[PDB]
RNA sequence: CUGAUAACUUCACGGCGGGCUUGAUGUCCGCGUCUACCUGGUGAACUGCCGAGUAGGUAG
Protein backbone atom coordinates (compact mmCIF):
# COMPACT_ATOMS: atom_id res chain seq x y z
CA UNK A 1 0.00 0.00 0.00
CA UNK A 2 0.91 3.64 -0.70
CA UNK A 3 3.97 3.65 -2.92
CA UNK A 4 5.10 7.23 -2.30
CA UNK A 5 5.15 9.70 -5.24
CA UNK A 6 5.18 7.96 -8.63
CA UNK A 7 7.38 10.48 -10.43
CA UNK A 8 8.13 9.44 -13.92
CA UNK A 9 7.98 10.85 -17.44
CA UNK A 10 7.38 9.19 -20.81
CA UNK A 11 9.80 7.27 -23.10
CA UNK A 12 10.42 4.18 -20.99
CA UNK A 13 10.18 0.43 -21.61
CA UNK A 14 8.48 -0.16 -18.19
CA UNK A 15 11.43 -2.07 -16.73
CA UNK A 16 12.94 0.91 -14.93
CA UNK A 17 9.49 1.86 -13.59
CA UNK A 18 9.82 -1.00 -11.12
CA UNK A 19 13.47 0.00 -10.61
CA UNK A 20 12.56 3.61 -9.79
CA UNK A 21 10.05 2.37 -7.20
CA UNK A 22 12.81 0.02 -5.99
CA UNK A 23 15.42 2.71 -5.32
CA UNK A 24 13.05 4.53 -2.94
CA UNK A 25 12.62 3.77 0.80
CA UNK A 26 15.56 1.32 0.94
CA UNK A 27 15.01 -2.08 -0.74
CA UNK A 28 17.27 -4.77 -2.28
CA UNK A 29 16.81 -5.50 -6.06
CA UNK A 30 13.08 -6.11 -6.92
CA UNK A 31 12.44 -9.68 -5.60
CA UNK A 32 10.88 -8.32 -2.34
CA UNK A 33 8.44 -5.72 -3.81
CA UNK A 34 7.90 -8.13 -6.73
CA UNK A 35 6.88 -10.81 -4.24
CA UNK A 36 4.93 -8.26 -2.19
CA UNK A 37 3.04 -7.34 -5.34
CA UNK A 38 2.20 -10.97 -6.14
CA UNK A 39 1.44 -11.39 -2.41
CA UNK A 40 -0.99 -8.45 -2.76
CA UNK A 41 -2.32 -10.21 -5.85
CA UNK A 42 -2.54 -13.33 -3.65
CA UNK A 43 -4.37 -11.03 -1.19
CA UNK A 44 -8.01 -9.79 -1.43
CA UNK A 45 -10.30 -9.88 -4.48
CA UNK A 46 -8.10 -11.44 -7.15
CA UNK A 47 -8.05 -14.61 -9.25
CA UNK A 48 -4.93 -14.65 -11.45
CA UNK A 49 -1.92 -14.27 -9.16
CA UNK A 50 -0.17 -17.56 -9.96
CA UNK A 51 1.55 -16.48 -13.18
CA UNK A 52 2.93 -13.05 -12.19
CA UNK A 53 6.69 -13.57 -12.64
CA UNK A 54 9.67 -14.03 -10.31
CA UNK A 55 12.87 -12.78 -11.98
CA UNK A 56 14.53 -9.61 -13.31
CA UNK A 57 13.09 -10.19 -16.79
CA UNK A 58 9.66 -11.55 -17.84
CA UNK A 59 7.59 -8.65 -16.43
CA UNK A 60 6.92 -8.31 -20.22
CA UNK A 61 3.31 -9.18 -21.13
CA UNK A 62 4.04 -11.50 -24.03
CA UNK A 63 6.52 -13.86 -22.38
CA UNK A 64 3.90 -16.50 -21.52
CA UNK A 65 1.72 -18.44 -23.95
CA UNK A 66 -1.51 -17.74 -22.08
CA UNK A 67 -0.83 -15.39 -19.15
CA UNK A 68 -1.00 -12.41 -21.51
CA UNK A 69 -4.64 -11.89 -20.54
CA UNK A 70 -3.61 -12.44 -16.92
CA UNK A 71 -0.68 -10.01 -16.98
CA UNK A 72 -2.73 -6.96 -18.01
CA UNK A 73 -5.39 -7.82 -15.41
CA UNK A 74 -2.50 -8.07 -12.95
CA UNK A 75 -1.30 -4.69 -14.23
CA UNK A 76 -4.77 -3.17 -13.85
CA UNK A 77 -4.93 -2.99 -10.04
CA UNK A 78 -1.12 -2.65 -9.86
CA UNK A 79 -1.56 1.10 -10.46
CA UNK A 80 -4.89 2.14 -8.91
CA UNK A 81 -5.07 1.23 -5.21
CA UNK A 82 -1.31 1.06 -4.61
CA UNK A 83 -0.31 4.59 -5.71
CA UNK A 84 -1.17 8.03 -4.52
CA UNK A 85 -2.06 9.77 -7.84
CA UNK A 86 -2.12 6.58 -10.02
CA UNK A 87 0.43 7.30 -12.76
CA UNK A 88 0.72 6.54 -16.45
CA UNK A 89 1.34 2.81 -15.93
CA UNK A 90 -0.98 1.12 -18.42
CA UNK A 91 0.04 1.68 -22.02
CA UNK A 92 3.73 1.27 -21.17
CA UNK A 93 3.26 -2.49 -21.50
CA UNK A 94 4.94 -3.97 -24.58
CA UNK A 95 2.05 -6.28 -25.48
CA UNK A 96 1.44 -8.49 -28.49
CA UNK A 97 -1.26 -8.05 -31.12
CA UNK A 98 -3.07 -9.81 -33.96
CA UNK A 99 -1.33 -7.85 -36.73
CA UNK A 100 1.42 -9.09 -39.06
CA UNK A 101 3.33 -7.75 -42.04
CA UNK A 102 3.57 -9.03 -45.63
CA UNK A 103 6.90 -10.97 -45.10
CA UNK A 104 5.10 -12.86 -42.26
CA UNK A 105 6.79 -11.12 -39.34
CA UNK A 106 5.01 -10.87 -35.99
CA UNK A 107 3.79 -7.39 -35.10
CA UNK A 108 4.12 -6.07 -31.55
CA UNK A 109 2.39 -3.05 -29.99
CA UNK A 110 4.00 -0.89 -27.29
CA UNK A 111 1.42 1.85 -26.89
CA UNK A 112 0.81 2.77 -30.51
CA UNK A 113 3.99 1.66 -32.27
CA UNK A 114 5.01 -1.54 -34.05
CA UNK A 115 8.47 -3.15 -34.09
CA UNK A 116 9.38 -5.29 -37.17
CA UNK A 117 9.70 -8.64 -35.39
CA UNK A 118 9.58 -9.88 -31.78
CA UNK A 119 13.12 -11.25 -32.02
CA UNK A 120 15.46 -8.25 -32.08
CA UNK A 121 18.00 -8.69 -29.29
CA UNK A 122 16.30 -9.66 -25.96
CA UNK A 123 19.81 -10.15 -24.41
CA UNK A 124 23.37 -8.70 -24.28
CA UNK A 125 22.51 -5.07 -25.05
CA UNK A 126 24.52 -1.84 -24.67
CA UNK A 127 23.43 0.82 -22.20
CA UNK A 128 24.29 4.45 -21.41
CA UNK A 129 24.14 6.19 -18.01
CA UNK A 130 22.77 9.49 -16.68
CA UNK A 131 19.11 8.97 -17.57
CA UNK A 132 16.31 6.85 -16.11
CA UNK A 133 16.67 5.14 -18.41
CA UNK A 134 15.42 4.64 -22.00
CA UNK A 135 12.60 3.27 -24.11
CA UNK A 136 14.51 2.26 -27.23
CA UNK A 137 17.30 -0.20 -26.38
CA UNK A 138 17.03 -4.00 -26.67
CA UNK A 139 16.42 -3.27 -30.36
CA UNK A 140 18.39 -3.31 -33.59
CA UNK A 141 19.19 0.36 -34.33
CA UNK A 142 18.85 2.84 -31.46
CA UNK A 143 22.26 4.01 -30.25
CA UNK A 144 22.91 7.58 -29.12
CA UNK A 145 19.98 10.09 -29.40
CA UNK A 146 22.06 13.25 -29.31
CA UNK A 147 25.06 12.34 -27.14
CA UNK A 148 27.37 10.00 -29.05
CA UNK A 149 30.24 7.53 -28.47
CA UNK A 150 28.47 5.68 -25.62
CA UNK A 151 28.55 1.90 -26.04
CA UNK A 152 29.79 1.04 -22.51
CA UNK A 153 30.60 -2.66 -22.48
CA UNK A 154 32.15 -3.42 -19.11
CA UNK A 155 35.52 -5.04 -19.74
CA UNK A 156 37.04 -3.00 -16.81
CA UNK A 157 36.06 -3.17 -13.12
CA UNK A 158 32.60 -3.52 -11.56
CA UNK A 159 30.15 -0.63 -10.86
CA UNK A 160 30.94 2.07 -13.39
CA UNK A 161 27.32 3.26 -13.67
CA UNK A 162 25.63 4.42 -10.46
CA UNK A 163 22.33 2.57 -10.38
CA UNK A 164 22.84 -0.64 -8.40
CA UNK A 165 22.86 -3.52 -10.94
CA UNK A 166 19.10 -3.39 -11.60
CA UNK A 167 18.77 -2.82 -15.37
CA UNK A 168 22.48 -2.35 -16.13
CA UNK A 169 22.99 -4.96 -18.86
CA UNK A 170 26.78 -5.18 -19.02
CA UNK A 171 29.08 -8.21 -18.82
CA UNK A 172 32.76 -8.77 -18.12
CA UNK A 173 27.75 10.86 -40.69
CA UNK A 174 24.42 9.13 -41.32
CA UNK A 175 23.84 7.18 -38.09
C1' C B 1 -65.17 -71.04 -65.68
C1' U B 2 -61.96 -75.67 -60.44
C1' G B 3 -61.90 -85.26 -61.32
C1' A B 4 -67.33 -79.74 -62.58
C1' U B 5 -72.90 -79.08 -60.37
C1' A B 6 -75.81 -81.50 -54.91
C1' A B 7 -74.37 -84.25 -49.93
C1' C B 8 -75.83 -85.18 -41.43
C1' U B 9 -72.21 -91.70 -40.05
C1' U B 10 -74.89 -92.67 -35.63
C1' C B 11 -76.98 -95.02 -31.03
C1' A B 12 -74.84 -98.40 -25.94
C1' C B 13 -70.28 -99.65 -22.28
C1' G B 14 -66.54 -101.43 -14.48
C1' G B 15 -59.67 -103.81 -16.14
C1' C B 16 -58.92 -106.15 -12.06
C1' G B 17 -56.66 -109.32 -7.68
C1' G B 18 -51.25 -110.16 -4.52
C1' G B 19 -45.71 -108.51 -3.39
C1' C B 20 -38.77 -106.99 1.71
C1' U B 21 -33.25 -104.57 -3.22
C1' U B 22 -29.53 -106.01 -0.46
C1' G B 23 -24.29 -106.80 2.03
C1' A B 24 -18.65 -104.01 2.22
C1' U B 25 -15.55 -99.15 1.57
C1' G B 26 -9.22 -93.65 3.86
C1' U B 27 -8.94 -88.79 -2.03
C1' C B 28 -4.39 -87.26 -1.18
C1' C B 29 0.76 -84.78 -1.37
C1' G B 30 3.08 -78.79 -2.84
C1' C B 31 2.13 -73.16 -3.35
C1' G B 32 4.48 -64.78 -2.40
C1' U B 33 -0.46 -61.63 -6.50
C1' C B 34 1.88 -56.84 -6.98
C1' U B 35 3.85 -51.75 -8.49
C1' A B 36 1.80 -45.75 -9.32
C1' C B 37 -2.71 -41.90 -8.16
C1' C B 38 -5.26 -33.72 -6.26
C1' U B 39 -12.15 -34.29 -6.89
C1' G B 40 -11.85 -28.22 -7.65
C1' G B 41 -17.23 -24.17 -1.39
C1' U B 42 -12.62 -17.35 -3.62
C1' G B 43 -15.73 -12.96 -0.61
C1' A B 44 -20.13 -15.36 -0.25
C1' A B 45 -26.75 -16.25 4.67
C1' C B 46 -24.21 -10.36 8.01
C1' U B 47 -25.84 -7.41 13.62
C1' G B 48 -29.11 -6.90 17.56
C1' C B 49 -33.37 -7.70 21.46
C1' C B 50 -36.52 -10.50 25.54
C1' G B 51 -35.99 -14.88 28.53
C1' A B 52 -32.14 -18.13 34.15
C1' G B 53 -31.85 -21.44 29.03
C1' U B 54 -27.17 -25.75 23.85
C1' A B 55 -35.50 -24.72 25.13
C1' G B 56 -38.13 -20.78 23.36
C1' G B 57 -39.29 -16.27 21.20
C1' U B 58 -38.55 -11.21 18.75
C1' A B 59 -35.99 -7.24 14.91
C1' G B 60 -33.94 -4.36 9.64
Amino acid sequence: MFLQRPKPYSDESLESFFIRVANKNGYGDVHRFLEATKRFLQDIDHNGYQTFPTDITRINPYSAKNSSSARTASFLKLAQLTFNEPPELLGLAINRTNMKYSPSTSAVVRGAEVFPRSLLRTHSIPCCPLCLRENGYASYLWHFQGYEYCHSHNVPLITTCSCGKEFDYRVSEAA
